[PDB]
């Protein structure tokens, strides 16, 4: 209820470079979250290879893995958690300084949920596009106009 949401149209073929611009609105800690392992797997190894202190959690790290990441995260070793909503799902965060949605959920219930990380303030970003459906783009737009937040332009169509 409390945290500043961002909201931006990006193609799904422009969002890993706009991921890159985005981490900079804040200092760490930053968590991006994205639905699919796939996804997670591909932003962690671009942020990698753009030089960015990164750790991934999903269903497919073995215990090994995830552990040194929740907890390299969780001292301040990292600057970046990369996660999956399931496998992030009653982990022990930090005070999160920025949430990235790299997708936009299904659900406007889990839009809310995922900006819940950040805020007791801090900033939310989620990037929307084509592939919404137009209830969700709805609920978004309710929502920000509810928490007083800035509309993007592609939202301020829905009803005029």
């Amino acid at each position: 209820l409390d945290v500043i949401q961002e909201v931006e149209y990006v193609k799904e073929e422009a969002k890993m470079v706009y991921l890159l611009e985005c981490l900079q609105k804040t200092p760490p800690p930053v968590l991006i979250f994205a639905e699919k392992k796939a996804d997670v797997d591909a932003i962690h190894e671009y942020l990698l290879l753009k030089g960015v202190e990164a750790v991934a959690i999903h269903g497919g790290k073995d215990q090994e893995e995830r552990t040194k990441a929740i907890e390299a995260f969780r001292e301040g070793k990292k600057d970046v958690l990369v996660a999956t909503d399931v496998a992030s799902k009653g982990l022990d965060f930090p005070a999160i300084q920025h949430v990235i949605n790299y997708d936009m959920p299904e659900e406007i219930e889990n839009y809310v949920h995922r900006i819940g990380r950040t805020g007791c303030t801090g900033i939310a970003t989620t990037f929307i596009n084509k592939a919404c459906d137009e209830s969700v783009l709805m609920d978004l737009k309710a929502l920000l106009l509810e928490a007083k937040q800035k509309v993007p332009p592609v939202l301020q169509v829905l009803h005029c």
